[PDB]
């Protein structure tokens, strides 16, 4: 387990190169996250297609990683998406940087789509400690 705090994870996907990756700034990736898991981790949801999304930016096993259960894996991220379920964010970074370099913006989550684009998303890093 873990639920993450907002600075905390901010700090954490600078560590892991995040800030500006591919002319993303931070807030772009924190506000994905909250709205994607709430910051949880764990948070997993199962879709009626046979693919579940996994992890803090709910990583989607059609495409990125492999549960043995959905159709049509090509598991792009080449790891298992029970990795994806850590406590320590270095798996789900990894994959995260592998979607956007594989020719998606982040447009590929949806809840950045919907949520954060064309908002002050430096509001999510604002006050931290970075």
């Amino acid at each position: 387990g873990k639920v993450f705090g907002r600075c905390e994870l901010a700090a954490a996907m600078k560590r892991h190169g995040l800030d500006n990756y591919r002319g993303y700034s931070l807030g772009n990736w924190v506000c994905a996250a909250k709205f994607e898991s709430n910051f949880n981790t764990q948070a997993t949801n199962r879709n009626t297609d046979g693919s579940t999304d996994y992890g803090i930016l709910q990583i989607n096993s059609r495409w990125w990683c492999n549960d043995g259960r959905t159709p049509g894996s090509r598991n792009l991220c080449n790891i298992p998406c029970s990795a994806l379920l850590s406590s320590d964010i270095t798996a789900s970074v990894n994959c995260a940087k592998k979607i956007v370099s594989d020719g998606n913006g982040m447009n590929a989550w949806v809840a950045w789509r919907n949520r954060c684009k064309g908002t002050d998303v430096q509001a999510w890093i604002r006050g931290c400690r970075l």
